[PDB]
DNA sequence: GCGACACATAAAC
DNA sequence: AGTTTATGTGTCGC
């Protein structure tokens, strides 16, 4: 009825069919390590604005709530939340020095204001845009918002053990502990280490995120889950790392920017799941109707 | 099949 | 040690 499996930090996945089993709402059986992301694409060329090296990217993204792996299909359910959370690393270049250079994008040359991810979910058959939304903790009592843009600097990305600890923290002590791992307070650093074009002085604002975490979010309530032949949809989750560059014929999407204009996403890199299936409403989706 | 409201139960403190 | 929070899901009414 359980089946275990070993991540990466010594925490166990348990994926169980709920169709056949009901495990209560705040169990850790519910937290669980979802599929594993894969390469879509590269995209935009960037460079440090000196000595000409392109920098090295990559995306560090992990589903830590929402999904099962049931007879070889990944297994999601409209009703419930899923968590998805992402970093990204440069290879080539450490924080402290990243964060004082300055990046163009190789198109003819963009500056780069600062680095970005978004999230999407698609119908993986057709290239399809799914809707998501995403609550806060007080859920039918606070207010529902589809996933935003996440300014970020680069980093490790957390372990899922960190992700659960983190979820559904409020005490202030608690907090703290956890602040190194999850923000940036630029407003922290000593200023005159910067340059007036560094990187980290063109972040939009102070509180700066190191891992881009994704909580409580569902598909949107209106998504069909299945084909009209009966057969289950299939949906990717997708993440992109992008960056903002000044407004004023390669892939990108406005972004509504900080001093009222309207800037540039350019995609640098996407990453997806593989295929998904959402389960819906049906009571037969649920093990009360055995 | 969906928005709303209800109940239940382990985490959080 | 008791209370509140957070979240899977049961149920009603259209």
């Amino acid at each position: 009825v359980i089946l275990t499996q070993l991540n990466e930090d010594g925490t166990t996945s348990n994926y169980f069919d709920k169709r056949k089993l009901k495990i209560a709402p705040r169990s850790t059986l519910q937290f669980k390590v979802g599929p594993p992301f894969e390469l879509v694409r590269d995209y935009c060329p960037v460079v440090e604005s000196h000595t000409g090296r392109t920098l090295d990217l990559r995306i560090i993204p992990r589903i830590d709530r929402g999904f099962d792996h049931i007879d070889e299909e990944w297994v999601g359910y409209k009703r419930n939340y899923f968590t998805l959370v992402s970093t990204f690393e440069t290879a080539n270049c450490d924080l402290d020095t990243f964060l004082k250079s300055s990046f163009d994008l190789l198109v003819g040359r963009l500056r780069v204001q600062y680095f970005a991810i978004k999230i999407k979910a698609k119908n993986d058959d057709d290239d399809t845009e799914i809707n998501l939304v995403q609550h806060t903790a007080k859920r039918d009592k606070g207010p529902q918002f589809c996933p935003s843009v996440c300014p970020l600097v680069p980093s490790p990305l957390p372990k899922h053990q960190t992700i659960r600890e983190a979820s559904n923290v409020r005490n202030i002590t608690k907090m703290k502990k956890y602040d190194s791992t999850f923000y940036l307070h630029r407003d922290h650093v000593n200023y005159e280490e910067y340059g007036v074009d560094s990187l980290l002085f063109s972040y939009p604002e102070d509180s700066i995120q190191k891992v881009a975490r994704y909580e409580r979010v569902q598909f949107a309530s209106s998504i069909s889950v299945k084909k009209p032949s009966q057969q289950n949809k299939h949906f990717s989750l997708h993440v992109i790392l992008g960056a903002v560059v000044d407004p004023d014929g390669i892939p990108y999407d406005e972004l509504a920017l900080k001093n009222g204009s309207k800037g540039m996403f350019v995609y640098l890199q996407e990453m997806k799941t593989p295929p998904l299936i959402i389960r819906g409403r049906s009571p037969s989706n649920y093990a009360s109707s055995q």
